[PDB]
């Protein structure tokens, strides 16, 4: 690509990845949302839970948006998300970093919408002693910024689905749920948004 | 040699690695093949399997010819990937990242013909309740870009080989498979080209 | 942010991370403190206790400070630690690296004051052979600078939690306590300040 | 010294260690050895085998040469072995990448002749059904470049050593021996040169 | 502060860490010295020793001095290992890298003396069939340079400890002893000092 070529050459000029993307008084609105893949085991002595899953992160960055008139044939582009600017969000309940198994790389249209979309493998702490009985275990994934509060990050969700979730695994799910919630903690006078996905599952037999 | 370090400095201006290197409305066609070398292990309470495969990609990069008049001896050269536009194809039953066997080294010819042939370890997905029976049990490994449409990456697969198969291992190969597919999926306007391979083994005793 | 972006320009000119940013004979301050997240596994023949722990950081850099009026709307910035200079702070029991769960960011206010709070999974030595009886088994963290003495780094204490703390463990706390000290070894003239938490806890069953 | 620190800088000016070192029509030899240290573990089950190896390159680099009357006392250097062109030499019976044990450093003397002694960690395959017998199991071990034929780099084997095998191990030795191979395959009309080094062993009980 | 801010950027001119800061024919010493913090397991059918260990150097490079009356204040400085000369010491009997738990960090004075004291879990290689006898089990643990010869690197032993032992190990120390040498072999025309620590311990039950 000739045209995007002297696009990267333009939208590099300036642009300070550690500097979160926002303007005058509006946040950088995040859509975050969820696909569980698979539940690959439980640690019934230590509380943990292993699995796969798919984030999906979408935002809008005001300084990657160019003219498609002048950069003909560019309607969108793939760029490595260790040169952007990207979301600090992060899983409360991990006892491990997270493994990821996608290539670290993100969508960007002209209008500087940008996508991200992470499939990762991640140990977690949950109470799964119910998990073999008929109610089954249920585990909390609390995700939010690290770092930015509502009037800088607004963290939107947005409807998960389990059409994903693998057949032949040994656990099967009973319940999903999802829920926005925003709070105060100690540390800071502003409010934090979270995003808590709620699973149930239970041993097959 | 003095040739060749003349000819590195020449390539790398205005060569930017992160910039997939289509012209007009020519995608780049990436040839697809592989070598099942060894299957290594099964988890059968996980559905986990373990292999050693041979991935072999190939395609054409316009911004790497020369001369070979101006550069006389010099018929093809020796790269580390890391300085390469490299396909984004992916596993996508992976459930870790790969363990990379070779030289991350690719072989580059005078017409801008690439060649790379990463040999990897790798554990994925698969029902595998069928390995300890007559008939078997039958693994998908489907393969294709993370962020390209056939517009811009041709996906195109070769001819697949098991003559590299380990004979000690404990499980024998009872039929492979493979098959080209090209789709439409709600997500995106264009179409989505993936290469699968097939593999029915079992447990010898 | 555009005056963000204007800020990390003047902010990294002649910043140099590597510096202790200490002035006149006043020392840094570095106000530390912890809060017990989980205790995940106890080895009873190695000796060994594997924990998270949510680590509290806070100090002044006096080279990271700007006049608000300048950049109006900056009052606070997300920093990653990597580009700062940070206290040399570890924990003395450890036999293994920390795995740092957090993403590796620090925040910054407009006087300099500086906050890094990192959440870690870590492994430590401890005599832990009365964990199975009613009055438990007691552990210690003590915590200081590597290289730096009191007229340098002024470690301070501040009042640690188990607000925290997970129900679900099958390790229950009996008691915590905190305390500072500062001593002196024959080699050196100066004194050193550590900082000690103990933990007393025990099995349920 | 103050003469070395000269010499280094001399040596980088033009030096690109992505490029092998050859000149006219002469291949790049690389003299290729080995010592057997330790074999640490057999798996039965899994066919493999766990051990440490000593491996011994040398070749010459006829851009890292210098008049040793102009750095009077500089008879040989050691430089870190990332910023010399390397050989691209790897085993093909690996099925984990190596963990390098020593430095990753090598000599260099005033005639551009060099010299690195990896020792080396290394899990790899074979049939090992017979290691618990009178006759023993035989292990392979091919050693040779990835992407350089004979006329750009000419492998040499050199007589290899037991005299650093571990007495206190439960495997013994019941023999050793080694073989250069040039082999052609149909693809490629150039020839590809191999070391291949053979143990026999056995358990002790 | 200021003052340690313009000696950084006085010290880094011309300074090249790759090479060992030697002067017309007097060697760089240096002064070796350990202390074993803990005994953590033994592998009885494997022979392997797995510990804590407290390594101790100090040496002298005339490149770092400064006068003390043109920086006032500034007796001694914290810098980060990666950026000055580091001796290349290593272990002969290990098996697998160092996990280094201390802060890469060394103390330099205005002399130009360095010290560097890096704290490091380790595996590593013994006959230990006797470690559950009266007599108990004897290991070696031999440390040397891996490239430099006694001209250039002086080599020197001081005396060790076992004060920082830990009492709940389920190991306990018979004795300690400490050797230095130095060898010609076939190999190298020059001599080749090593460091050689020897401790015997047994198991308590
Ligand atoms: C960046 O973020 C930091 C992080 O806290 C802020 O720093 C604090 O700023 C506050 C607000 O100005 C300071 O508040 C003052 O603290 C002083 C503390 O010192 C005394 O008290 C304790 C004893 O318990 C000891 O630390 C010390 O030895 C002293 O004895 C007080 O002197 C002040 O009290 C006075 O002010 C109040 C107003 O709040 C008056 O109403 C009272 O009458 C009284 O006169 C006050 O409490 C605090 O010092 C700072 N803390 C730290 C840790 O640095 C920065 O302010 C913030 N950036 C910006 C721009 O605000
Ligand atoms: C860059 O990508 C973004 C994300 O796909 C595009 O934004 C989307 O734009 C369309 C039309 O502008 C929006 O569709 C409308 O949605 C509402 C309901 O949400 C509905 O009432 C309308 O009838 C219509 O369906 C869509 O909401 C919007 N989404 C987001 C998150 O912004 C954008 O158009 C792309 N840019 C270019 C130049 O193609
Ligand atoms: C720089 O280092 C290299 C190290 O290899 C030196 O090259 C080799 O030096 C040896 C010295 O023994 C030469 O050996 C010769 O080999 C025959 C063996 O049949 C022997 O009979 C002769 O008496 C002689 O010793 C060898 O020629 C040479 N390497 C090769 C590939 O031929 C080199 O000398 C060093 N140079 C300097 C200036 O230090
Ligand atoms: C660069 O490599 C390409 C691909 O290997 C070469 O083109 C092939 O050459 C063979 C000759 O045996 C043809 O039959 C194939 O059809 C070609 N393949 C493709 C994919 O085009 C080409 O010859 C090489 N370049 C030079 C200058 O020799
Ligand atoms: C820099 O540090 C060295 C390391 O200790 C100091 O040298 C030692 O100082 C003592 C006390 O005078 C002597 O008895 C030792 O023999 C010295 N040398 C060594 C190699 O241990 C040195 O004095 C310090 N320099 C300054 C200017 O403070
Ligand atoms: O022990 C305290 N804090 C503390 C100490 C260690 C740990 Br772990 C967790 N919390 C006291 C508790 C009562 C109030 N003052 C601090």
């Amino acid at each position: 690509g000739e045209f995007q070529r002297k696009l990267y050459k333009e939208l590099v000029k300036n642009y300070n990845p550690d500097v979160i993307p926002t303007q005058r008084d509006r946040p950088v609105t995040v859509y975050f949302s969820l696909s569980l893949l698979q539940i690959m085991d439980v640690d019934e002595k230590n509380q943990v839970v292993d699995v796969v899953i798919w984030l999906q992160m979408s935002w809008t960055d005001h300084y990657l948006q160019w003219n498609v008139s002048e950069y003909p044939g560019v309607k969108q582009v793939s760029v490595p998300i260790s040169s952007l600017w990207k979301p600090d969000i992060l899983l409360y309940n991990a006892i491990e970093r997270p493994e990821v198994l996608t290539p670290q790389l993100a969508l960007v249209n002209s209008s500087g919408h940008v996508q991200y979309l992470p499939s990762i493998r991640q140990r977690f702490s949950c109470d799964v002693s119910g998990v073999d009985t008929e109610s089954g275990a249920t585990c909390k994934l609390k995700f939010g910024s690290w770092t930015h509060h509502s009037r800088e990050l607004d963290l939107q969700m947005q409807e998960a689905d389990i059409s994903g979730y693998i057949p032949y695994s040994r656990f099967e799910l009973v319940g999903v749920t999802q829920k926005r919630s925003e709070r105060f903690y100690e540390c800071c006078k502003e409010p934090y948004p979270d995003v808590t996905f709620t699973v149930t599952f239970r041993k097959k037999g």
